[PDB]
């Protein structure tokens, strides 16, 4: 019997949309860095979490454990990064991953042009974006308590999508799936993982795993 599912498609915010046409179509040096952006993003969610059960210890019902796993697949060319956060609402994800400005976005570019490094992405409020200096495709799987599983994706030319989730339940937290661009396979490598994680990831304050398939 045939399943149904809806899909909802969004238009990311104008100057998002030219500075993932920039990341994608310009020469950088350094992409490393993409790894630490996620993992930032891991590490403010797992706060964010902790810091929530403080007040209600029942947030926790959906997992006590606070820590990121890094999951490269060199099957399907893929690295996995999950955390066991807060997650995102589908507003959250609809609205903090795409649709809103962000006040540093157009300062980026020009920054970007006038020759900066690509490693200050954070520093002008547009970190996550980093992931498509390596991915072609970047999926985001969140689940956050009192809401359902969704599923984020999308291979930059404008728009993303949005979907309630039907694959393996999480109990709470987020995974960004980067389907990784065939010259940037080094990063599914465990050697190069630990020394990115090592030089630029030092400050966690959570528990980090490399899983490594025999
Ligand atoms: N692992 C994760 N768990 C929960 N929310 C996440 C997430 N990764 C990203 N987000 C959401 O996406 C937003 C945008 O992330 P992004 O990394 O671009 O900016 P940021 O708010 O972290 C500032 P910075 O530029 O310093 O990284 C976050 O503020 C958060 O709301
Ligand atoms: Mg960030």
């Amino acid at each position: 019997p045939m399943e149904e599912e809806e899909v909802e498609t969004f238009a990311f915010q104008a100057e998002i949309a030219q500075l993932m046409s920039l990341i994608i179509n310009t020469f950088y040096s350094n992409k490393e860095i993409f790894l630490r952006e996620l993992i930032s993003n891991s590490s403010d969610a797992l706060d964010k979490i902790r810091y929530e059960s403080l007040t209600d210890p029942s947030k926790l019902d959906s997992g006590k454990e606070l820590h990121i796993n890094l999951i490269p697949n060199k099957q399907d060319r893929t690295l996995t990064i999950v955390d066991t956060g807060i997650g995102m609402t589908k507003a959250d994800l609809i609205n903090n991953l795409g649709t809103i400005a962000k006040s540093g976005t157009k300062a980026f570019m020009e920054a970007l042009q006038a020759g900066a490094d690509i490693s200050m992405i954070g520093q002008f409020g547009v970190g996550f974006y980093s992931a498509y200096l390596v991915a072609e495709k970047v999926t985001v799987i969140t689940k956050h308590n009192d809401d359902e599983q969704y599923a984020w994706e999308s291979s930059a030319g404008g728009s993303f999508t949005v979907r309630t989730d039907t694959g393996e339940p999480m109990g709470r937290g987020t995974k960004v799936i980067l389907h990784l661009k065939e010259d940037q396979t080094e990063y599914l490598e465990e050697r190069r993982i630990k020394e990115i994680v090592k030089k630029h990831s030092q400050f966690i304050g959570y528990p980090i795993t490399l899983f490594v398939e025999k």
